[PDB]
């Protein structure tokens, strides 16, 4: 929220960070059975990329990054290569919220643990 997903998250679609950091069954710590929608999707996806990071030796859930937005879009930076990557998955799930702000519904932010039902999507 005043870290780096978050600050993306707000400036890439108008809602506040706390709106996707507890979405659906995925947006938030773990994740398991089916997503709930688009944007519980963008954050399998982005679980899935952090995982890839893991399995490279970097740690995404702490890495710092840098970016700026403008109009060609979200530029990413960062000292080390596990920091431009960590900001490439968080860059991919940022878009991937505004891409699907139209499906965005209300009432799956700090969606029940419980509901979530289903099979797990593999990555
Ligand atoms: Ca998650
Ligand atoms: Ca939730
Ligand atoms: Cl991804
Ligand atoms: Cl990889
Ligand atoms: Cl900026
Ligand atoms: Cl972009
Ligand atoms: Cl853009
Ligand atoms: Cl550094
Ligand atoms: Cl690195
Ligand atoms: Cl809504
Ligand atoms: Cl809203």
């Amino acid at each position: 929220n005043l870290v780096q997903f978050g600050v993306m998250i707000e400036k890439m679609t108008g809602k506040s960070a706390l709106q996707y950091n507890d979405y659906g069954c995925y947006c938030g710590i773990g994740g398991s059975h089916w997503p709930v929608d688009q944007t519980d999707w963008c954050c399998h996806a982005h679980d899935c990329c952090y995982g890839r990071l893991e399995k490279l030796g970097c740690e995404p859930k702490l890495e710092k990054y840098l970016f700026s937005v403008s109009e060609r879009g979200i530029f990413c930076a960062g000292r080390t290569t596990c920091q431009r990557l960590t900001c490439e998955c968080d860059k991919r799930a940022a878009l991937c919220f505004r891409r699907n702000l139209g499906t965005y519904n209300r009432k799956y932010a700090h969606y029940p643990n419980k509901l979530c039902t289903g099979p797990t999507p593999p990555c």
